[PDB]
């Protein structure tokens, strides 16, 4: 619907106001665990480009800080082609950004995403998505979950347990008419800090578009996509609107 598209784009124009009230998860320090540090500028943009209803996700990359090897500063957010849902998101593969400058020395740290339900653990869909991405690759990757609701955003970071990965691998394609054997205790608290004392940037798809929610037939979940440094488009940018052509070859 043209009218619904117009209304939904307007609804997102107020998302910047949620950055006026930011809540970050905190717990007793554990010296054996890493501390993950998110630049405020990345959070601001990430929220600005998100949706009030449909989940939006991206990969986080970074490296150790100067003061301490166990402080991981997030340098770059990689927005990859995805197809979002209420309560879940289909994310394309861990991206190849090796051909880009200043990517040497960057570690894959995990993923970041928005959600519209307040929880104290990774949801069933979160667990499945996380396992699909990281189970055979890098199990120490974190999940930064952002509860986005009128007036505010709340940030919590999680690790997935081996039990969590085990169960996630048994649920390969998502449809939450499911969740048999799901346990809220599959995830543990990871240590997160928000900081305006550091700044970060974005890597985006070579063709700019990342939101395939309304272009499902063109989405290639197992696609080999190309990437570049850039400014990410907002969810209801007109470039994300489906268009049709009649072909004569």
């Amino acid at each position: 619907s043209k009218n619904e598209w117009r209304k939904s784009a307007i609804a997102n124009t107020l998302l910047y106001l949620r950055l006026k009230n930011i809540y970050v998860s905190a717990d007793d320090f554990v010296e054996e665990q890493n501390v993950y540090v998110l630049p405020k500028n990345l959070l601001k943009k990430f929220i600005e480009i998100s949706d009030v209803k449909i989940q939006v996700a991206a990969f986080i990359y970074g490296m150790s800080a100067k003061d301490h090897p166990k402080v991981k500063e997030i340098k770059t957010v990689v927005l990859v082609p995805q197809l979002g849902h209420v309560g879940s998101v289909q994310i394309s593969n861990i991206p190849d950004i090796g051909d880009l400058p200043d990517t040497e020395g960057l570690e894959l740290l995990g993923w970041i995403h928005t959600q519209t339900e307040e929880l104290k653990f990774m949801a069933a869909s979160e667990v499945a998505t996380h396992s699909k991405l990281f189970a055979d690759k890098k199990r120490d990757c974190i999940d930064i979950s952002i509860f986005s609701t009128p007036g505010s955003v709340s940030l919590s970071a999680y690790n997935l347990t081996d039990e969590g990965y085990q169960w996630g691998e048994e649920n390969k394609d998502i449809m939450n008419v499911l969740s048999e054997g799901f346990e809220p205790t599959f995830s543990t608290h990871a240590q997160l800090l928000l900081s305006d004392r550091i700044t970060g940037n974005f890597i985006i798809p070579s063709g700019n578009v990342w939101n395939y929610t309304f272009m499902g037939t063109a989405f290639n979940q197992e696609g080999d996509y190309n990437f570049k440094y850039g400014i990410p488009l907002e969810f209801y940018n007109e470039m994300h609107r489906p268009v049709h052509f009649l072909q004569f070859s």
